[PDB]
């Protein structure tokens, strides 16, 4: 058992690969098994289905982007600098993650998730959101501007990091607190 | 009669597609949705690619279209620029065919050229239009044009409000401070319009 429990990763790893290189539709169990250099018992051992490599890639990235932001607001930061620390991070773990990137890539097609995962656009979000107003309420974002818009772009925006955060640093940000962002958002470039 | 068949198999594809995805939408889906016969359907697109072929094709040519009437109106390019945004906007709440397009290219169908894919064309689009500002000097020299092009792009992606509030926060970080006023009212005037 013990072997077969310890393919599951490999034959991930390879269906991330190659959803994230050739798409979703158009790879197959028999692709994906020789890829992953396993036997087809041992893929049914972990899935029934190509749909449940779907299933469980985009769980990763679910369980993957929650874990980073509660960790992040954990240590004491300003949450639009956890917000801003969140955005580098993801932007890191994907960079060197296959499995994000293809969850990525299966989010962006019509893959459907399966209840009660959320769709990781409503869940990126309802994270951006919820951390803009907290921004709002500490006086680091103006009063006046629309959170659930620039949650919206953000969103879009995320899928030149620190480029972007420097408009809306310029944008959004009252003076006197700019120059702080500015300065995070230059070292988190230069960190990651 | 011929064309008005064809344009009703578009548009019931285009409405499919927009709300259902492309790859889980069947010919005979679209067929019975149309009105028309599997017969008919046949006699305009040999396949389901060719549908969204169609479908894109519209879709570039509605984008380069815009921007062509835009920029006969002596407007500044900051002006046409942020015109040009709002109609897109308008013109997704309108028809299922542009709703359809974006839809097509983010599930990741092939564009067969020599068609360019429509986040490059509207890529293109907004960073030549930022640079023509900045040469105007209505965007200060040093704004990095491929992110706000970006961001502007994303705004898009209600529509006019998000598309609105996206302006404001751009104006106050890359318009000078002279020139602000102008481009604020403009925002303002197109969001109330469309």
């Amino acid at each position: 058992q013990l072997r077969a429990e310890q393919t599951r990763a490999t034959i991930i790893g390879a269906a991330a690969d190659l959803f994230d290189r050739r798409g979703y539709e158009s790879t197959t169990l028999s692709e994906i098994v020789a890829h992953a250099g396993v036997t087809k018992g041992a893929l049914y051992f972990h899935f029934a289905a190509k749909e449940d490599l779907a299933h469980a890639i985009l769980e990763i990235q679910s369980r993957t982007s929650r874990r980073l932001a509660k960790d992040l607001d954990g240590r004491g930061y300003s949450s639009l600098e956890a917000l801003m620390r969140l955005t580098f991070g993801m932007a890191r773990l994907c960079v060197q993650g296959p499995v994000l990137r293809a969850g990525l890539r299966l989010a962006t097609a019509g893959v459907p998730v399966r209840p009660p995962l959320p769709h990781p656009f409503t869940e990126w979000r309802e994270i951006a959101t919820s951390r803009l107003l907290d921004a709002v309420r500490q006086s680091d974002v103006h009063q006046d501007i629309d959170v659930d818009s620039v949650a919206h772009t953000l969103v879009c925006s995320v899928v030149r990091l620190a480029e972007m955060w420097y408009i809306l640093i310029r944008g959004m940000v009252p003076v006197t607190r700019r120059a702080r962002y500015v300065t995070l958002a230059a070292r988190l470039e230069q960190e990651t």
